[PDB]
């Protein structure tokens, strides 16, 4: 059937009636009333059963040996659906498969029913995902460290061509995979005041809120490892949330408990964006205060917590701990972590400062300045005037660091400061992280350089050896062998299956580039996943497209650095081009453009309804007929983005050079099958290095392009005035030629373009629908466009998660990667 | 070990392994980390297993067989722990004790970890759960159906003397026995307006709130049968409640859905006493509403879902349909029933009414004024328009009905209307239950005819076949097996075990009243009871008391009918006799009262602090050693009751006479051992009637007494003036004998009893201590105590829900109880 593992006959048969177990004694249901619904529950519960056996012997084994334990802490967690990756990393698909096949049911059908765990906005977060999948595969100690919210991103619906956001409700009939500890429940401080009395600073007078923490499985791939994903709920103490008294009304005070619990109610829906919302400050620090505890807790225990030097001595804190901050959202676990160890534990200013900052380390996400966390001291000093304090301190200490390695250097000591005077005082979350962590790292090559060199510069001079880079990577079990058996199955024939593991051994199909049968296969898989996906649309959707047509596909957050405006200027210059020589040949497309706005993103919900416009008008234009559809990709999530991937032809990353901090979904594609169009920005740039510029359709400016034109200053008109192209596209746009009803409904978008467009469109039009000639010529050659595939595909094994964790493992975090099997799951009950 | 079951070898063998699975994979716990909490619920998971099998069986069962339904609507089930009592009704109670002893565990330890389902006040919650229990054991089809509170009653606690409350976080850890059925959401619709168009009334642009239905299984007495109750949960549309679009805040709509969702948060701590809150109105619209939507379905389907004449014809839905209103809390369904009978299935009014009448059926708890519903208009007006239209229209029919029996008598319309006017117009809830149902109901002889001659008496000359009786009971398994199984075993050794579900067959013990060896047993049992009691006290509370005295016990709801003042003007005079004449003897009494008072009742809170002031003298005085003693029993609840009552001697049911509507503690304290002193209320009168007035403590006022004193005036001075023992006493509380730090801490109470006493206190305090001199007497002949004993036991079998279940079911229900064995759980998979 393929290599989803063996459909072993002790095994299908033990499948069976354990999915009739629970079918009866879990669901409390009878064949006779038993929906899909209810057989995926059973399923799942009975594929959940196969992973607590090795769940409980990895937590006791990390207890035993006690290794360095790595933490992962995120905001963010986006997970996706979680039955079939499970089954993939426990060889157990073909077992499933057959059994269910057996009870008369159909397993994919099933799989569709299963919610998607959207806990996050975008690449952040998937990349968190991403990373505790091949940490798990590594065998290490890591635990992934989140907010468990019951609503995620929302579900984005389309309405008369407009984004409509409705409530992500993903628990509403409940998670099979996550396991409520109540009973290791902690408690978490806001408000309050400090005391300073004889000998330390007490944090007084708070209000407390509760941490209710829920565990959720994360096994590595067939190595019977199975690490923890820990995520918090929020619950109100009983107590005080009733018991502070003197009249309000009892029931009041019941119904007011939801206020305490709002906490991890909703994800903020922004994707490289910084809202100063209190309820933001809350939710990180409520992850963080309880996180940190743990931390303490597990430490307290380990091999000290029975003898060693004896002596509660946190000297051995970094040696035993590691913690990694995604981004700055999780940046308060700094001065938390000084504020236990002196506050609480009584150790010296300086001996605590030197164990923060030896277990700590920071990873950068963005460049944009708008998407910097500046959170204003006023916000802090009211919901945590022990950590403000704590702050200026730091800040305090540092400065004279610098005063003292840079003496007379006025204005570096102000631009480094951690807090920034002004209207508002604010504190910059990212200059904290650099001096509260021992290393400091981009997400991509360039990146990393550009941190360098640009906005963390001073910090660099100061203190070179924190600054590392360590390029993003993804998974090759959803990312592969989940989304595309198709793919994986033919790799597989000729190669083995050691690859799934060890990516970078897909080098070796450089080999069959001349293979006639390959290139065959490669390219029948690719048309079996647009035939599978052009049917999905039609199922699920409703009105068809042509699978003979290129995809052209770009799917990710809409943004204005990701300029699907200007894949948009491109799509009408292609149907203005048909409409003018109607009767001439062209390479037939189909652009599928998806991604979700945040709610108050006012620009990206104007382009999301730009693109349904312009599918308004070119999929009804008869003279076009089949050679163009205009299609937007409505609630593009993970779930949906393992259907797309694996049918695309074209992927399309043209953000700004200088922009994209990594992305993410480019190697998503690369290692699908699809060939790139973008720029010399974040990945691309190893991406194209890795498979050669010949095999890549790069375009636009360079870094160091944009630059230039800065400096000489960007002046759209310039290029309206020499494209006649590009002119005739905007007074379309202006004219109301995509919008009749109301004529001036894109007087934003074109004002924007022409007057302050922050990431020069117009810049690289010319370059972009020139590169996008030479993509349709090679598309018109079936053989070579297979064949520049296979360079790509064979070469895309440098951008795993194994590799880009098995590099923070050695350089940052002191452990060592091990691709050991653990000793079985078998039984056992001491 | 007593008749808890057999504790067979295969059995015991089979528990212990599903003990363990559970505990493995179901709780995913290691036996070295596990603790007695997951304990419990590897035990009460494994125990559930044994009646899904039954459940399933038994509604497919109706569903062939389709009989005639029983839908009992209340706002109110509290059923307690409920491990032990489904043990008890599967005969596993020994078979789960040696098992869990062999896995080196002691049972009881375990049990003691469940919490209770508070979702009840008292009495008439208490009601519910025991006739489901009922319902059950006879064989009925029947449904409790209510609102699953996610916060039951407060949890009470003593500060100071005062009492606090605390929310009940009942689910903080889980419900083993729920199991959600998030498929048959429902939706129910609040506000909007009323559209008359053409043919028939809209109910339009409403707000839609949805409810979410969890099953608990409810297994009748070793039958193999197990019905449903019911209980709904609010949950917000992911729609409007984000889609009614326009600016407000993406984040705060997410966060607002709390607010749909508090529908159903928590219980209104009220007992006897109505508050007409919105949030209240909400919750009875709410489950009816539900629950309507639920019952018309179910009868879609039966057997005309397929045949029958065709055509819905819902002239045999009375047939098919009984609902059973719990007081006037759910009376909104009257109305409800009728505007889908008219509004959506088009049915003429007088063809609706006849359906409505004929299914609905009503019973009265209480005859105070302040505990009766009257619903303001302008919130039926403004929350449910189309309801208030059908109100009126009914009122309008019903008082025609009244003009044309008694004409011209213009006063009594004003009487019997539905809507009062005066201040703010209102619904009276009660006129309305009696108007569209077939039988009305008191639960006790004297409640039931006082309700003839009094309150609705004007509806009894109207309509006299619907008035009806049904004397409350109590269930013989919890209330007897369950809590006090040495007594059950001894009763067994003698007579049998067919009384468990034939408490009539107690009255055989009659020929043992002179059996020296069962003497010698009952009285033991009791004496082992009271060692239990006494040391539990000490363990969870802690400050000893003496096995060897007297237990005086009054608990129930603090209340100012239930005298609970009178009780302790008693106690002050023991105190203050044996002050008098120190080295006099004195038959030792450890009085324990115990009880909740409603968060907002100044008056119950104020006597709970007397009941505490007066243990702070009482237990203190040296010259008083242990003759003496007052407890005040903290968070008194059902599990609680399950403790005292089999250890208490002294039953006390002191109620104004007319005010308790029957009662059902005094029931429990018959069956379980404890002579009653009482009043002529309730269901004391049918007690002594059932026992023989010799054998009861009867004392005070009869109604008669009561109605000749309020013709006469009331005036507790001349009481004051005539008993200088009484006088004493007042004179005690005033100077602040009992409060020397707030010296006029208890003028409100002195001010109330001598001024404003609506329950005449001090008119049965001679007679009150004069009968407890009595019971003293009594006490100090062992033999004859037991022997008085021994005759309200045998004699208690009338107070049985089995018997009050099999009247219902026959003279309103129309339906045949049956003590038939359901076909076995026996596996079997279609
Ligand atoms: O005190 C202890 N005795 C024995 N095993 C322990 C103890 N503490 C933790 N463990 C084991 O280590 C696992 C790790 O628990 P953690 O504290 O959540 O990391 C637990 O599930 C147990 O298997
Ligand atoms: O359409 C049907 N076919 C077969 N069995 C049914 C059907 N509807 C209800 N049942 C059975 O009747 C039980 C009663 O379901 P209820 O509607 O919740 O009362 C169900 O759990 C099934 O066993
Ligand atoms: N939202 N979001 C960011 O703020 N930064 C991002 O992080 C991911 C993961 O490192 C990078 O690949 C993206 O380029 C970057 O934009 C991202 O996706
Ligand atoms: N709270 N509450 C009432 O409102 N009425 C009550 O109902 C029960 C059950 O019928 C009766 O036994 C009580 O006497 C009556 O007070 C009761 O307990
Ligand atoms: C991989 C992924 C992303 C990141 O995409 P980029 O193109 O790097 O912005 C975003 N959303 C989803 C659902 C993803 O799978
Ligand atoms: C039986 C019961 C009641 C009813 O007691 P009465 O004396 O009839 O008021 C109240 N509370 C609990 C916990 C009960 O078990």
């Amino acid at each position: 059937i393929s290599v989803r593992g063996l459909a072993g006959v002790e095994n299908v048969t033990e499948l069976k009636k354990n999915f009739n177990r629970h079918l009866h004694f879990t669901l409390v249901k009878d064949r006779n009333v038993a929906t899909p619904r209810d057989y995926y529950f059973a399923l799942a519960h009975t594929v959940r059963d196969h992973l607590v056996g090795r769940w409980i012997r990895t937590q006791q084994h990390y207890y035993e040996k006690d290794p360095k334990r790595i933490y992962y802490l995120s905001l963010e967690f986006y997970m996706g659906r979680t039955l079939q990756n499970t089954m993939v990393n426990l060889a157990l698909e073909n077992a499933c498969d057959e059994a269910t096949y057996q009870l008369g049911l159909d397993m994919e059908e099933l799989e569709e029913i299963e919610e998607d765990a959207g806990l996050g906005n975008g690449g952040l977060g998937r990349l968190a995902a991403c990373f505790l999948d091949s940490m798990a595969t590594l065998g290490l100690a890591a635990y992934g460290y989140g907010i468990r919210y019951e609503f995620g991103i929302f579900n984005q619906k389309i309405c008369g061509g407009w984004q409509m956001e409705e409530a992500d409700d993903w628990l509403r009939y409940g998670n099979p995979w996550e396991k409520a500890r109540p009973e290791f429940t902690l408690p978490v401080h806001f408000y309050g005041r400090v005391e300073h009395t004889s000998q330390g600073a007490k944090w007084v007078d708070t209000q407390v809120v509760l941490a209710m923490p829920y565990d959720t499985p994360v096994p590595g791939y067939r190595n019977n490892v199975v690490n923890t994903m820990r995520l918090w709920s929020a619950k109100a103490p009983n107590d005080f949330n009733l018991k502070d008294f003197n009249v309000g009304g009892y029931i009041q005070a019941v119904l007011d408990r939801n206020l305490a619990e709002n906490i991890s109610r909703v994800l903020y829906p922004n994707d490289n964006f910084f809202e100063g919302k209190e309820l933001r400050l809350k939710q990180e620090y409520f992850v963080v205060a309880a996180t940190l505890q743990d931390i303490i807790r597990r430490f307290k225990s380990s091999k000290f917590g029975c003898r060693d030097p004896v002596r509660t001595n946190f000297d051995a804190f970094p040696d035993k701990v590691a913690i990694q901050l995604n981004d700055t959202h999780p940046s308060l676990a700094i001065p938390e972590l000084m504020r236990v160890l002196v506050d609480l534990e009584r150790l010296d200013w300086d001996k605590a400062w030197e164990v923060t900052v030896k277990t700590c380390a920071y990873t950068n996400h963005t460049v944009i300045p708008e998407a910097l966390e500046r959170w204003p001291v006023h916000l802090l000093e009211t919901l945590l005037p022990r950590h403000l304090q704590i702050i200026y301190e730091i800040n305090q200490r540092f400065l004279n660091r610098v005063a003292a390695a840079f003496p007379g250097d006025v204005d570096r000591l102000r631009r480094m400061s951690l807090v920034e005077e002004g209207a508002v005082k604010r504190i910059n979350m990212a200059h904290l992280c650099i001096a509260g962590s021992h290393a400091v790292n981009g997400v991509a090559r360039i990146h990393s350089e550009i941190l360098k060199k640009t906005i963390f510069k001073d910090f660099y001079e100061l203190e070179p050896h924190k600054f590392q880079n360590k390029t993003n990577g993804i998974t090759p079990r959803r990312w592969l062998v989940l989304c595309n058996p198709g793919l994986a199955e033919i790799i597989a024939e000729r190669i083995g299956e050691e690859y799934i593991s060890d990516l970078d051994q897909l080098r070796k199909l450089l080999s069959y580039v001349d293979d006639e049968a390959f290139i065959r296969d490669v390219a029948k898989v690719k048309q079996e996943n647009k035939l599978k996906f052009a049917a999905y649309l039609e199922r699920e959707y409703k009105v068809h497209i042509n699978p003979n047509s290129l995809f052209d596909v770009q799917v990710k957050r809409i943004h204005e650095y990701k300029r699907q405006l200007l894949n948009c200027l491109h799509v009408i210059t292609l149907y203005n081009r048909i409409k003018k020589e109607p009767n001439k040949f062209v390479v037939p497309r189909t652009v599928m453009i998806g991604g979700k706005a945040a709610p108050g993103y006012h620009m990206a919900k104007m382009i999301i309804k730009l693109i349904t416009a312009i599918g308004d008008v070119v999929n009804h234009d008869p003279v076009v007929g089949d050679r163009l559809r205009v299609i937007f990709l409505e609630n593009y999530r993970v779930s949906l983005a393992e259907k797309v991937i694996p049918a695309a032809d074209l992927s399309e990353q043209i953000s700004t050079a200088g922009t994209e901090a990594s992305g993410t979904g480019n190697m998503k594609f690369m290692l699908n099958g699809a060939l790139t169009i973008g720029t010399m920005d974040g990945a691309n740039v190893e991406m194209a290095e890795e498979a050669g510029e010949e095999n890549f359709f790069i375009f636009g400016m360079r870094v160091e392009d944009v630059d230039r034109l800065d400096q000489r200053g960007y002046n759209a008109q310039e290029y309206y005035d020499r494209i006649p192209e590009l002119r005739q596209i905007i007074e379309q746009l202006s004219s109301g030629f995509f919008s009749p009803k109301q004529p001036d409904l894109f007087k934003d978008i074109v004002n924007m373009l022409m007057h302050h467009d922050r990431f020069k469109v117009f810049a690289d039009y010319e370059e972009y629908v020139k590169c996008q000639e030479r993509v349709s010529a090679l598309y018109k050659n079936p053989r070579e466009w297979t064949r520049m595939v296979i360079r790509n595909i064979a070469t895309s094994g440098k951008f795993s998660s194994d590799r880009t964790i098995a590099q923070y493992a050695r350089e940052i975090w002191g452990v060592e990667p091990s691709r050991q099997r653990l000793p079985a799951p078998d039984e056992k009950i001491p």
